[PDB]
């Protein structure tokens, strides 16, 4: 089934190597967009197609939470001496082994002196004491990241296709792997050696990675990173997320539970006698009722195409910007000739909006439908098809059969606030064919739970 993606039109600059005190090469220059591709003949077809566009993910931090069920039940002892309810007994400690009862629970013991005496004897002051209970909800669980911070990385795609009577045939395929943030690198791209792609940026890539905490769920396996007030591994906010955190083992505590459960924890007596109390956590982030969540970023960034956990080493992050600058690319050889081919554009309709994202950025999130090649638009002043021109540009499908694609088409600030018309038209396409729809701009800028024991008094008088 093999096939070369649509070869795009590039305009070629021909350079001449230097030269030592030695035997007058030469070297063909052409700037690659991403998620286009380039072909080309020796005097076996070559392609080049810049695939993929990443912002490395690491710095360190990384630990598995959950979302915990808390559950509360206490007990009144009217008596201030009683041997029942004590701190020894209650204040910072967890509340030794049920033996039957379940170990993904994990519990933690408060100690609620100087009570009101309601149901009881005007002189003797209470004491309350409480089992706070968390267990993991739904078994949701996630990885907390502390986030990509950019290197970057280019992935081109090197095929060299052959047609052997009637139909395309992928010879040679491989992965090149070039980093952009410092110099020219050169590496050889066919398995005859002959030829050397060389890779170069003109500076930062388009979009930019923020520096904080990120998390995603896990499937027991990384996916779509989502934005949320989380924790950095060495914190411990309890109206931000991680309090709940996952060990080695898969069992899930309440990080520094045994000490900080006193300073969250907080019940008063309603009734001795009928054993009756008001409870609370001072936290956020637990079922029930205290729990919703943030879509990924994917959803509420624009530049972002895909954030994810790249796999289950968990190591690192890949930040897929949904459009990125084109990168400008050298192919050297001895001595020898190279011409340049390209295929030609096609497309049913298009859709899209006009967005300046959170970030700041001014973008078309363009979406083409049964279409291939060179694609040419043209962002209109008013609504009105026919209108003033006041951005024109070029996108390159690279598939060679007509697919639907999805596209970050950057955009000037004369692109300002209000709906306008966008007309799209394939390469050399008369202007019946030309489709214009009216396109939307928008914009993003930058409790008590009071319940009666239930398990009742053991220690009456």
């Amino acid at each position: 089934r093999a096939e070369p993606p649509h070869c795009s039109k590039t305009p070629i600059v021909r350079a001449q190597t230097s030269q030592n005190a030695m035997s007058r090469g030469m070297q063909m220059q052409f700037s690659i967009g991403l998620h286009t591709a380039v072909c080309f003949r020796l005097y076996l077809l070559h392609t080049i197609r810049l695939e993929k566009l990443e912002h490395h993910h690491p710095i360190t931090q990384r630990y598995t939470f959950g979302i915990p069920e808390v559950h509360a039940s206490c007990i009144c002892e009217c008596d201030a001496t009683s041997s029942t309810c004590t701190a020894e007994s209650h204040q910072f400690t967890a509340c030794p082994e049920s033996d039957k009862s379940d170990e993904t629970s994990s519990c933690y013991r408060t100690f609620f002196p100087n009570q009101t005496p309601i149901g009881c004897s005007e002189d003797d002051i209470p004491k309350l004491c409480c089992d706070v209970r968390f267990k993991p909800y739904k078994n949701m669980t996630f990885l907390a990241v502390k986030l990509e911070q950019p290197t970057t990385y280019a992935t081109f795609v090197y095929a060299a296709y052959d047609f052997v009577n009637g139909y395309w045939v992928e010879k040679d395929k491989t992965k090149i792997r070039s980093q952009l943030d410092g110099g020219t690198q050169d590496r050889h791209l066919d398995q005859k050696r002959r030829i050397s792609l060389a890779v170069t940026a003109g500076g930062r890539a388009s979009h930019q990675l923020e520096t904080g905490m990120y998390f995603s769920r896990t499937s027991n396996e990384t996916e779509e990173l989502r934005m949320q007030p989380l924790n950095e591994i060495t914190d411990n906010n309890f109206d931000r997320l991680g309090w709940y955190r996952m060990d080695d083992s898969g069992h899930f505590h309440v990080n520094n539970g045994v000490v900080k459960m006193d300073d969250i924890h907080k019940a008063k007596v309603k009734n001795c006698k009928e054993q009756t109390y008001k409870s609370i956590l001072s936290a956020n982030h637990y079922m029930p009722g205290h729990f919703n969540l943030t879509r990924p970023l994917e959803v509420i960034k624009p530049w972002i195409q895909s954030a994810r956990i790249f796999d289950s080493s968990l190591r690192q992050a890949v930040v897929t910007h949904a459009e990125g600058t084109n990168l400008q690319i050298s192919i050297h050889l001895e001595s020898q000739n190279l011409v340049f081919f390209h295929n030609a554009s096609r497309i049913r309709d298009f859709s899209g909006s006009i967005i300046v994202d959170s970030k700041s950025n001014r973008l078309f999130n363009l979406t083409v439908y049964e279409a291939s090649g060179k694609i040419d638009g043209s962002v209109k002043m008013s609504t009105g098809f026919g209108s003033d021109t006041i951005h024109t540009f070029t996108a390159y499908v690279s598939d060679l059969h007509a697919s639907n694609r999805s596209m970050i088409i950057p955009l000037p600030a004369i692109v300002g606030q209000g709906a306008r018309a966008i007309c799209l038209r394939a390469d050399s396409m008369a202007d019946i064919d030309k489709i214009c729809h009216v396109i939307e701009y928008f914009e993003s800028p930058l409790i008590k739970g009071i319940s009666s024991i239930g398990d009742g008094v053991m220690i009456a008088t």
